[PDB]
């Protein structure tokens, strides 16, 4: 049953959505699409609506609009981004050209809170749990996140955590240069192109963060990947011939060895007044090597979480079948593909 749709123009980009969003009112703009808030009057939700810039204008865009969706319609979890409705105003295949994603209207992120209040062992113990509760999901359906960082973390006014903007393509080199929060959060393996990196990598963004939580300061903010990186390794020690043995890049590996060897520092001496726990934490989080790394389902068992802890209430996922990554098709075998998973769309209760 096809809702009535109705069009409206919103900064010189044409809307045409269902009835049932009424309100609509711009949000935010890029290359990803423009975003607006709307009021739905079917189930009384303040939602995000997403329409997606020129889906289907190359292959990687085709393929790109599938995997944010195939992805959006997997994740049911409170502490993860899911998808409340999905649609378009095509009648038929041989019309779809545009995608509109709906999802609860966030508001605040957590970059929002570091800045503007005071947070207690509490609030960090509470928003670092669902962080992890968040991944630990997500992470059983092989699914990495691979951009985590405060602004892409939504909180409510009650404290309340939903992981959002899973990095779904390369950002531009430009963007991840300089004096930017895009790169302070990225493990080194993946800043440096070290190996073949794994889900840990999230794990090394999570301490990041759960260091500017308690601090109320960037933890690695290099002006370029080598200030970074020293600023990493000052923390943590420079890399053991084990660890540097998994640099399968011969480039990096030489210049990494180039460096003055330097120990782990001592971590109460860094977060000075922490809670012991948090730095334990910390330090299983924030190792070089990431297969030494903590995962989510092992931080969640860790003392520092005892107070909401609930190992009956820490979900896994479905299983996440991504064979699709390693399909070339053409571009209207990727926007049929789209289209089946637009029109067997079902909405959660
Ligand atoms: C992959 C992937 N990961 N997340 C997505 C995704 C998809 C759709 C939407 C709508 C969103 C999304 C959800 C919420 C928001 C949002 O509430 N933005 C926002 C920003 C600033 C102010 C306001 C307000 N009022 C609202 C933006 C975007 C994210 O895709």
């Amino acid at each position: 049953e096809r809702p009535t749709f109705y069009r409206q123009e919103l900064n010189k980009t044409i809307w045409e959505v269902p009835e049932r969003y009424q309100n609509l009112s711009p949000v935010g703009s890029g290359a990803y699409g423009s975003v607006c808030a709307a009021f739905d009057t079917k189930t009384g939700l303040r939602v995000a609506v997403k329409k997606l810039s020129r889906p289907f204008q190359s292959i990687i865009h085709a393929k790109r609009t599938y995997r944010e969706l195939r992805l959006l319609k997997h994740m049911k979890h409170e502490n993860v981004i899911g998808l409340l409705d999905v649609f378009t105003p095509a009648r038929s295949l041989e019309e779809f050209n545009d995608v509109y994603l709906v999802t609860h209207l966030m508001g605040a992120d957590l970059n929002n809170i570091v800045k503007c209040q005071k947070l207690t062992d509490d609030h960090v113990q509470f928003l670092i749990y669902q962080i992890l509760r968040g991944l630990k999901y997500i992470h059983s359906a092989d699914i990495i996140h691979r951009d985590l960082k405060p602004s892409n973390l939504a909180v409510n006014e009650d404290c309340e955590l939903k992981i959002l903007d899973f990095g779904l393509a390369r950002h531009t080199d430009d963007e991840m240069t300089g004096y930017v929060a895009t790169r302070w959060y990225r493990a080194p393996e993946i800043m440096l192109n070290w190996m073949h990196y794994n889900q840990t990598v999230d794990i090394w963004s999570v301490g990041c963060i759960m260091a500017e939580l308690l601090t109320g300061r960037t933890l690695f903010p290099g002006t370029d990947h080598i200030d970074q990186l020293k600023l990493i390794l000052r923390l943590v020690g420079t890399p053991g011939a084990e660890l540097l043995k998994k640099i399968s890049s011969e480039s990096a590996r030489n210049y990494i060895q180039s460096l003055t060897q330097m120990p782990k520092m001592n971590f109460a001496n860094v977060f000075i007044g922490a809670n012991p726990l948090a730095v334990d934490l910390l330090e299983k989080m924030l190792v070089l090597d990431s297969d030494k790394r903590i995962t989510a389902a092992q931080a969640l068992a860790h003392a520092y979480f005892a107070q909401y802890h609930d190992p009956d209430d820490e979900p896994v996922a479905d299983p996440y079948d991504q064979s699709f990554e390693s399909r070339d098709l053409l571009i209207d075998e990727w926007k049929s593909l789209t289209y089946d998973e637009v029109i067997s769309f079902v909405p959660p209760p």
